This record gives structure tokens, C-alpha cells and sequence, in this order.
């Protein structure tokens, strides 16, 4: 009824039910991406030992995590996958029953399809990304399926996206509107998400490395055909970046305090590493000042220092009398009665400077460009007034690690490129790393709410939590 006796605009509603769905996983009801992406594993402290989910995460205790916070938005929600099987039961069903609507226009019926496949995909890289395994269908009780047969299904699902597309018209590479740009699928959205799961399968289906990385080159050259709709803006624009709508952002999660569509505070990494502007004497945590002593050089040019920091950068104080923030977001706003964020903004999943970055990883990690890689990763060291990187081999490695931990902090990368990297467990890499053993039994995973058992009997746990 819905669709066979429907027409566009209720199917473009029910398109965008999945985003809204794929929201709130992620910002809206769960501070899901800023705890798994953000603060897990980060050098950071509490200013108030109360707020115990801070250590927690730093020191991957997973467990006392869901002890303490058993049900709620600060650990058990998180530890939950239904919202995102909402979305992706929802896209089942538009592909399932979006060709009964009668007489829509086929460009249209054809985005639509393409923009489910592509929130189903990345909702499926999420959990995978936090869960590990996790059950896989596509039909509008299952086991957990091989997390390497997800990410490999969800790339095979992508590809053609691009490949039947060669004109970016049913997804283009950007819009026009503001009610679409960022925030809508584009065919940037797609390269994004595509090198992001070939990443994770170098480290999960590391036999097939070399074919993984040389599939993020591809995309990476195919990124590069977007003729300008892409580009680094200005770091003294960085504010404009992180509101959203830029010709910087790839894909965003969108926030509308006018339209009643509010992230949670406590899911904007903004709000948690900020005072001044918040009325409050400190926030919720501070990084260490070694960590960001050896991040941010203090004998190196980098604009991201003076634009990104306060004074304190270097700070090795956890007082509540010198407190310390990050202003690389601050887009100050009110609502309802009188509330402030420091972040009116999307969320910025994926953006052009990282996905320049992910390109030049792949190519160093293939070894068989060496000046392409450094080609890229300048584009953005010159963005930040940093200085030229002129090397190869494992220093240049290196470089662009350390290089998306400066360009994309507070974005919601760190952990998740710890662990993709095999990072998370070398001290070099990571201030509060997991034992290497840990990691092969699962320690990098988030714990599996009971809650998921209930849904489906064929589940089981994330058993180094257990
Ligand atoms: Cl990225």
C-alpha cells in the first residue's frame, strides 16, 4: 500500500528514515561514534573521577564499562546493534518494494536505490567496525556471519554504484542544495566507504593485502576525476568545514537545532573538550599534554596548533583549576531554553583531506610510488602551513599515520585506524595499547548486549568480554 499506491515524495520520507535511523545509532540516541572512534584507547582523564566511562574507554575496560553502565547511553545502548538493523531493515525494504511505485521518475527510483545500498553498507561497516562479526542479511534468527564476508559483500555491493554511474548522475558527485550537500549520499560517499572497508579487510583478510590496497588506489584515482567539486578549504575556514555542507565534506551526519534534530551532547566530541563556551569551569576530559607534545611538535610549523588548541595544548595538568580545550569545532549555538553547544555542525564522517590521506597509505604501503604518496599527504601538510614531506619506505608510513591523527582528531578515526593498522597494540603508535594477544581474541571489540541474544538465539557473545 505504502508503495504500490505511493508516489516520490513518500518514498524519499521513507529514504530518509534510514538517515535518520542511521542518526540516531550513531549521534542522536547513543554517543556511539565519539566513544568507539574517538576515546577508546586515547591518552585522556577525566576532570571529575565520577564520570567513570572515561577511564573505561582509555584503558579498553570494557567490561566494568557494561557493569557500570548496564542498559544506558553510556555504555549498554552502545553495546546494542538494533538501531543500526533499523536502517538496514529499512533499506532492505526500499529495495524490496521501491519499483512498485507507480510512474516516479527513474532517476530518481534509481538515487534512492543507490543511496540505501549505500546507508545499508555503512551501517554494516559500523558494526562491523565495533562488533566484529555480526549476521548479515539482505532479505526485507541468523548467526553472526564472518565480519570478512560482510566487508567483502558490502564492497561488492558498492562497486557498482560507481561503475553503472560512469556519468555521476544517478549519484552525483555533489549537490547543489543544502538540503542534500553532505548529507545525502554522493558519489564521493561511496569512494569513501569503499577504501575505508579495503582497509579493514588488509588487516582482517591480510593474504589479500596487496589486491586491498591496490583497490584504494583505484578509488583513490578515481576520487581524483571529481573536477574541483572536492577541495581543502582554507584552515583558517576551519569552521566552515566543520558546520557541514562544505566542498571538504565526503558524507555527514546532519544536525538541524532549528528542525528539533539535535545530536546528544555527550555524542559531540566538541561539547566534550570544551568550557569557555560552554559555561562550565572545565570539560568532561583533557588529552595528555606528551601525547599531544609528540602529536603536534612544538618545534614544527602547524597551523592545526594555534586554529585546532588552546594555549594549554601542552598542559600535563587533569585540574579543574587549569583546564584545557579543543576549539577545532566551535560552531557555538543555543537552543530550547537556553541550552548551548559548541557544535551546531554535522557530524563529519568521512571528509576529502582523510580520504587523500587513506590513498597515500595505500600507495606507501604498496611501495611502488613513493612520490605520489608524498604528493597527497603535502596537499594537506600544506593546507595545515606544515612543513613538505620528502620520504619513503616505513618513514613515510609513518608520516601519514601520524598525519590523520593531527588532521583528524576529534573526527571519530582514531581508534578505529588503530585498529585497522594492527596500532592499537604497539606502544610506538598508541599511548594505552591493548596486548597484541588481546586484540587476536577479540579485545578489540565492543562487548555484545544481552538484549541482542533476546532478538535472535543464533548469537553468540563477544567472548573476551565474557
Ligand atoms: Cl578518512
Amino acid at each position: 500500500d505504502f508503495w504500490a499506491q505511493g508516489n516520490e515524495t513518500n518514498a524519499e520520507a521513507f529514504l530518509l528514515s534510514i538517515y535518520n535511523s542511521f542518526r540516531n545509532a550513531t549521534m542522536s540516541q547513543r554517543p556511539f561514534l565519539t566513544y568507539s572512534g574517538d576515546m577508546r584507547c586515547a591518552p585522556i582523564t577525566a576532570y571529575s573521577t565520577g564520570d567513570k566511562y572515561v577511564a573505561y574507554l582509555a584503558n579498553n575496560d570494557m567490561g566494568e564499562l557494561r557493569n557500570t553502565y548496564p542498559d544506558d547511553a553510556r555504555g549498554g545502548l552502545i553495546m546494542q546493534w538494533d538501531v543500526f538493523y533499523t536502517a538496514i531493515q529499512d533499506a532492505n525494504i526500499l529495495l524490496a518494494e521501491i519499483d512498485k511505485v507507480p510512474g516516479m521518475d527513474e532517476l530518481k527510483r534509481s538515487r534512492f536505490k543507490a543511496e540505501a545500498i549505500f546507508m545499508r553498507s555503512l551501517s554494516y561497516f559500523f558494526i562491523v567496525r565495533a562488533f566484529g562479526d555480526v549476521p548479515y542479511y539482505t532479505n526485507a534468527p541468523l548467526p553472526r556471519t564472518n565480519m570478512v564476508i560482510v566487508l567483502q559483500n558490502c564492497l561488492a555491493d558498492l562497486q557498482p554504484l560507481l561503475d553503472d554511474d560512469p556519468g555521476a548522475e544517478v549519484l552525483p558527485w555533489s549537490y547543489s542544495s543544502y538540503s542534500s550537500k553532505g548529507i545525502r549520499a554522493s558519489r564521493g560517499s561511496v569512494i569513501a566507504l569503499m577504501m575505508h572497508i579495503n582497509l579493514w579487510l588488509v588487516q582482517f583478510d591480510a593474504q589479500n593485502k596487496e589486491q586491498y590496497y591496490r583497490n584504494v588506489v583505484s578509488l583513490g584515482e578515481e576520487l581524483e576525476r571529481n573536477n574541483g567539486a572536492y577541495s581543502l578549504l582554507d584552515i583558517n575556514r576551519s569552521s566552515v568545514i566543520f558546520a557541514g555542507g562544505s566542498d571538504e565534506g565526503l558524507f555527514e551526519i546532519a544536525q538541524n537545532i532549528n528542525f528539533n534534530e539535535i545530536f546528544m551532547m555527550n555524542a559531540k566530541f566538541s561539547d566534550n573538550v570544551s568550557y569557555s563556551c560552554l559555561n562550565k569551569s572545565m570539560p568532561l576530559f583533557c588529552y595528555s599534554g606528551d601525547y599531544l607534545m609528540t602529536l603536534f611538535p612544538m618545534y614544527e610549523d602547524d597551523a592545526r596548533k594555534e586554529l585546532w588548541f588552546d594555549e594549554k595544548i601542552y598542559s600535563t595538568s587533569v585540574s579543574s583549576s587549569a583546564p584545557k580545550e579543543i576549539k577545532k569545532f566551535w560552531n557555538i549555538d543555543t537552543y530550547g531554553n537556553g541550552t548551548i553547544t559548541s557544535n551546531s555542525g554535522n557530524q563529519i564522517v568521512f571528509r576529502y583531506a582523510g580520504a587523500l590521506l587513506l590513498y597515500a597509505e595505500a600507495l606507501a604501503a604498496l611501495g611502488t610510488n613513493d612520490t605520489k604518496a608524498c604528493e597527497l599527504l603535502n596537499r594537506v601538510r600544506n593546507r595545515a602551513h606544515a612543513s613538505e614531506i620528502n620520504t619513503s619506505g616505513s618513514e613515510l608510513m609513518d608520516a601519514i599515520f601520524w598525519e590523520r591523527c593531527r588532521e583528524l582528531i576529534g573526527e571519530g578515526h582514531y581508534y578505529y585506524d588503530l585498529v585497522r593498522t594492527g596500532k592499537v597494540y604497539n606502544r610506538n603508535y598508541c599511548m594505552n595499547p591493548m596486548t597484541r594477544t588481546n586484540f587476536n581474541v577479540g579485545a578489540w571489540t565492543w562487548p555484545i548486549h544481552r538484549n541482542a541474544l533476546k532478538n535472535n538465539t543464533q548469537i553468540g557473545l563477544n567472548l573476551f568480554w565474557e
